[PDB]
């Protein structure tokens, strides 16, 4: 497998890029992003990490044509909250980069991964154990563009035989890289605002349950879905989930793990109406069945690791 | 009541633009298109006809700014058959023109109608009396872009308060336009063939039912929906239908009228797989109930009208 990741320097890409370099050999992985990594970023100083604007279609084709990837994880998008404030940029990046990637996959025979999201859903979806197949009525421009992503990929599969694969990722939690302007960002800032002990102001309301998942489970599935023989895939897009929580539940979990009575001031934010139009939980039976999606981490295990890891990697108070 | 039409010179835009000039006075109406009207084009010569490529937002804005519409019907799109063969074009037009249209509706406070289509539905929609809210899995790039069109316009309404209105149009019959190799244009080829007493070569399978509507009812409806008080509109996107027929029912209808046999040879054309994935009929009761959508022509009525009108408009043989 010769693998290319676009949008690599972000939350997902960072841990993805490292896990692919580790699993497959730093030689077999090329990675790229619009910016250059800064001084402290985990992929800084590493070979095979290019600067590439996915909107520059010639640059995109030239990187691909030279590297001859066989897999591609196409990760750039503008996410929910920031898309509502910069919608022109979200229409650009999430439609046009997506289109250039599908065309390069076709032209150059690439198995292509594009994440969708629970943001593709909206208030008519069936919010409890949402099925893979249901009414799609997202209420953010982000989700809108990702419904397009899902349908456009599936059409490329049908029309040209392009091996397009996707999963509707839920809230993904990690320590390495701080998230990129979505609603689930609160969780990770709570973990920090527990460490520094400063008042966590949480934009999301306390009992708003969302599907969520910890990064190593997320990394395991990203690869596993892409390892799978095409014949085992009954569809192109799949719900996967780790487990659901509310911000009062994260608060509690971190409150156990630390032995502290930490402060959260629930000052509602733009994220709130966004989250509320999302499902409380997904049915991911079809992924479990088709290609063996599996979770190990529960919410308490996640906190253990998280409070243990931010200090190492970022240098906040330890123990 | 002031009115911009874009893509005003095609099938719908010709009989919409003439209906609107009549009803609301020619000084209220501006029609535009990327192409000039042909000398034999109904709109030839006439005051109030403009040439605009909607891919150029600056010109669209200019025209919009000069004229100052209260209303806009935005009609340009590459439909289903041509889209599969020219997807680059379908994606540019169906997505980008739509984008610039909604933005100008936002910026200059215009009531904006953009039609969707039954082609936004796929094989999972519920093919009998299809509902307004259902699973939307389009088998065409056209269909894919129209779903995006539905969701991006619904989001414009919630985010900025744009008055976005839309209906899913069934197959649309009119004498005023020629038999192009489109998806539902077998119906219109079978009339010209019938008066010419040639054979009809029908690419669509003999008992493929489809939602259809005779233009009269479409122009009535396209206006009824744009005249409605906002508070009556329970939704942004409505199914409307006239009536469903198959090619064999349309055959029995023509022949009842001619009192001759006319012979049709059924083959496979590209239209067949596309039309097979579309529904057999639509539930349009939301459109009846909120804004009084109504249908006057049945299939015999329509055939009688078309038999008359075509020789008149295109030189063909008659009775
Ligand atoms: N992390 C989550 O909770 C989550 C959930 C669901 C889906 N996703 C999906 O995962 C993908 C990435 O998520 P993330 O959280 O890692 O994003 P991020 O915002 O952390 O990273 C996005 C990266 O894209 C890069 N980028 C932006 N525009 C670019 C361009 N034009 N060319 C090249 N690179 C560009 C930025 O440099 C950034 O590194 C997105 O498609 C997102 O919808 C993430
Ligand atoms: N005809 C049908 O039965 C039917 C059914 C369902 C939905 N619709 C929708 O109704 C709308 C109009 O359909 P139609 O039947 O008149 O199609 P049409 O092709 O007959 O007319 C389309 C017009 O768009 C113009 N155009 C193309 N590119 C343009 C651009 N860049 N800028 C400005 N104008 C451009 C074309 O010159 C043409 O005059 C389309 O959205 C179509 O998807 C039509």
């Amino acid at each position: 497998p010769r693998v290319l990741v676009t949008g690599a320097l972000g939350q997902i890409g960072t841990d993805l890029s490292l896990a692919l370099r580790d699993k497959f050999g730093a030689d077999s992985v090329l990675v790229s992003d619009v910016v250059e990594p800064g001084a402290k970023h985990p992929l800084a100083g590493l070979k095979g990490v290019e600067k590439l604007d996915c909107l520059d279609s010639n640059g995109f084709e030239k990187l691909v044509k030279e590297f001859k990837p066989t897999w591609m994880y196409h990760l750039p998008a503008i996410m929910s909250v920031r898309g509502e404030a910069e919608p022109d940029l979200a229409m650009d990046i999430n439609v046009n980069t997506t289109r250039y990637a599908l065309e390069l996959a076709r032209k150059y025979n690439i198995r292509i991964f594009i994440p969708s999201t629970i943001a593709a859903f909206g208030d008519k979806c069936g919010k409890t154990m949402t099925k893979d197949d249901t009414i799609m009525n997202p209420s953010t421009v982000y989700g809108v563009t990702k419904v397009y992503t899902e349908l456009l990929g599936t059409w490329y599969r049908q029309k040209y035989g392009v091996d397009f694969r996707s999963v509707r990722l839920p809230g993904i939690i990690s320590a390495a890289t701080l998230p990129g302007g979505g609603a689930t960002d609160y969780a990770i800032h709570m973990y920090h605002s527990a460490l520094l002990q400063k008042k966590c102001v949480c934009p999301v309301l306390p009992y708003e349950s969302l599907p969520m998942m910890y990064m190593p489970d997320t990394l395991n599935s990203l690869v596993k879905i892409m390892e799978a023989p095409l014949e085992k895939l009954t569809r192109t897009v799949y719900n996967i989930t780790g487990f659901s929580f509310s911000p009062s539940e994260l608060r509690f979990s971190i409150e156990r793990c630390t032995d502290r009575t930490i402060e959260v001031e629930y000052v509602e934010g733009p994220a709130q109406k966004i989250a509320n139009s999302w499902p409380d939980s997904l049915d991911d039976s079809n992924a479990r069945n088709d290609w063996g999606h599996q979770v190990k981490y529960d919410i308490d295990m996640m906190s253990e690791d998280m409070l243990r890891q931010i200090p190492i990697l970022h240098g906040l108070p330890s123990l």
